[PDB]
RNA sequence: GGCCCGGGGCGGUUCGAUUCCGCCCUGGGCCAU
């Protein structure tokens, strides 16, 4: 029931069991055979090759080494060729460049093409660096794999384990580097409590210093930041999580938090107790990869939020959600309605020129002098958040992300009230408002 | 696709805009895959 003890039972949650490993070995086996009966120059990398793969997330990554001189196209053509001839099933996939995805003896496999190079510089694609990361990482991680797993388990369980844009957390490489630095999960957690947004971790120099931003410098590339895509808040959440784990160790930290739905009737009551405005902007999901959708949703949500605050509606928090069919931009505002008149600051009284122009615009309610300068009452074109957003989205759709914006321009609607709790956005909303229970 | 930095034109808004809201082309850097 204490630190160690818990970490004991925890392994049971993060370490792949015999049959899962056996499935993987036999798959690795076959794969190696097929690549040889064709005699290609390949190298297995990633967590499978270093036995740092988290339980239930088996996936083999085979990198195909190609001569420097080979043209970009040759790598991909031949890359696809090899993948097809060795994979039971094959489905081309994309990233920096196209690669191949499939299955062998029932396990996931990624066949990527890269340049067999020497020494970190000369790296052409990002994937060209992976081979190095593997070299640098294999000798050093040995005998600590289970540590890399506890860490991956911890993060994954609190939704901060991926480094892709839909998570902005810790990548698997970052995780090992951490273990290779602190020595184990417990040490990583223990020290993480003292981490700050100005913390720099230089693996290669075994040093920790103060920088301008959280920076884990790549053993292979001193300029590169491995935690480049880790959000300031996710950084913060982890530091807070580690502080709690040490405070009250628990096996719960390794268990995926239960979905915990809420009846739409309880949610309506809560919004009533909060007396706020709760609405969402719905639109068709652009058929694009997640790495493109979310950075866009984030922006879209940001722009409308910012429109909301300068517009005086006192937004409290924003939030977004994507489904197979639509995307929802959720908001909560302190102001359900606002007067139609508002005051506009004008020039200082002794500026005859500007004052004259200021008083030249005919308005309905006659400007006045207050504390040295002129003011005018003006009228709003809208008086509720929803009204304003309907106005904003219609005219600034183009500012919400290339794709998200093209979708909103063609179709969008604002939901709220009962009709909104029907939508598949209750968790995000509960998450947004800190609903607890 | 998104973020950062920087140029050249514009639009709207405003008494007043390089300085708010945005659109054109445009240069470098970074991120996820």
């Amino acid at each position: 029931m204490k630190v160690e003890e818990i970490l004991e039972k925890a392994l049971e949650l993060v370490i792949p069991d015999e049959e899962e490993v056996r499935k993987g070995r036999e798959a690795e086996e076959e794969l190696r055979r097929r690549l040889d009966e064709l005699g290609v120059e390949y190298v297995f990398v990633g967590s499978y090759a270093r036995n740092t793969w988290l339980k239930g997330s088996l996936e083999i990554d085979v990198f195909l080494l190609f001569p420097e001189e080979f043209s970009k196209e040759e790598l991909r053509e031949r890359g696809l060729e090899i993948g097809k001839a060795v994979l039971d099933s094959y489905e081309i996939r994309y990233a920096e460049h196209p690669y191949v995805h499939g299955v062998v003896k029932g396990v996931e496999v990624d066949v990527v093409p890269c340049y067999k190079l020497k020494e970190p510089k000369n790296i052409k694609s990002a994937v060209d660096r992976t081979p190095f990361h593997h070299k640098w990482l294999e000798g050093r991680i040995k005998g600590k794999e289970n540590e890399v797993r506890l860490l991956k388990g911890f993060l994954k369980a609190n939704g901060i384990y991926g480094a892709e844009y839909k998570v902005r957390g810790f990548s698997g490489y970052l995780c090992e580097l951490l273990i290779v630095f602190y020595g184990s999960f417990l040490e990583t957690v223990k020290n993480a409590r003292r981490w700050t947004r100005r913390t720099v971790i230089d693996v290669a120099k075994g040093e920790v210093r103060k920088g301008e931003e959280f920076f884990v410098v790549d053993p292979v590339d001193e300029k590169r930041n491995v935690a480049a895509n880790l959000s300031l808040d996710n950084l913060a959440r982890f530091v807070h999580l580690c502080r709690e784990f040490m405070e009250a160790p628990s096996l719960g930290f390794f268990k995926p938090k239960h979905p915990l739905e809420i009846e739409p009737e309880r949610l309506r009551k809560i919004v009533e107790e909060r007396g706020t405005a709760v609405f969402a902007v719905k639109f068709r999901k652009p058929d694009i990869v997640d790495d493109n959708l979310y950075p866009q949703l984030e922006r879209a949500s940001r722009k409308i939020f910012e429109f909301l605050e300068r517009e005086n509606f006192m937004p409290l928090r924003s939030a977004f959600k994507a489904s197979e069919e639509f995307c929802y931009l959720l908001f909560e505002c302190q102001i359900k309605e606002i007067s139609r008149v508002f005051r506009r600051m004008g020039p200082q009284f002794e500026d005859e020129r500007n004052v004259k122009k200021f008083l030249s615009r005919n308005r309905a309610f006659r400007p006045f002098i207050e504390n040295g300068r002129w003011w005018a009452f003006e009228m709003r074109k809208f008086t509720t958040p929803e009204e304003g957003v309907r106005s904003y989205a219609s005219t600034h759709w183009h500012t919400l992300g290339k794709n998200v914006g093209e979708s909103i321009r063609e179709y969008f609607e604002i939901i709220s009230g009962e009709k909104l709790f029907k939508e598949p956005v209750t968790a995000e909303l509960c998450e947004m408002m800190g609903v607890k229970d």
